[PDB]
């Protein structure tokens, strides 16, 4: 698994080769990623993090093509929440708490302001 | 793959043992055990075929791993659109509908239910 920090208040975006353990925040702490750590229950929200998924599918459990998503929306199957979701421009960034995050086989760019 | 097929048009649903295949759809496996999933086109551009799939294993709501606490810690600070809330929000296990046509067959089991209908 590859995974790409970046942040305002890092010059240069890290690489890492994440192997099992595991949360984002433990492989940033551990590869010198200033990620901001303020709570031991999970709950302050000082570790946000913009989660870019950069392999697999495009939006998460939508593998839907343009023409099925027409047939179904024709048929009245498409409810207007899941057109939406899949008709987004740019690939859909998530929104996480590092801290709560597992490393999974997935390539990522993580993104985080660096504020507290 | 465990695929149970269920319609109204079956007084027995019908449990079947399908293989993973990059170019096995959810229709073939239907033809191939007898299961009349109404097939009218070879462009998957009618909606015959139409049903609505039920993932037996694997995530709950594809693409959602949030705990119901990150949920909240995330809509707190504005992170977690509407949309996203809702869609993790839903009490019944949430089912897809999909053209079986063009449902390729992976190794999640399925109840794949469909009208019978024309
Ligand atoms: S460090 Fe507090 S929510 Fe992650
Ligand atoms: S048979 Fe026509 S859409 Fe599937």
């Amino acid at each position: 698994a590859t995974i790409y920090f970046s942040s305002p208040l890092m010059p240069h975006n890290k690489k890492v080769q994440a192997v099992a353990g595991s949360t984002l925040l433990g492989v940033a702490q551990e590869n010198g990623v200033k990620i901001p750590f303020e709570c031991q229950d999970g709950n302050c929200g000082s570790c946000l993090v913009k989660i870019t998924h950069l392999d697999g599918e495009r939006i998460k459990g939508m593998l839907l093509t343009d023409k099925e998503r027409n047939v179904l929306k024709s048929v009245g199957k498409l409810p207007k929440s899941e057109e939406e979701r899949a008709a987004v421009r740019d690939l859909p960034p998530t929104y996480r708490l590092a801290c709560q995050t597992i490393v999974t086989d997935e390539d990522l760019l993580v993104e985080f302001t660096g504020e507290p």
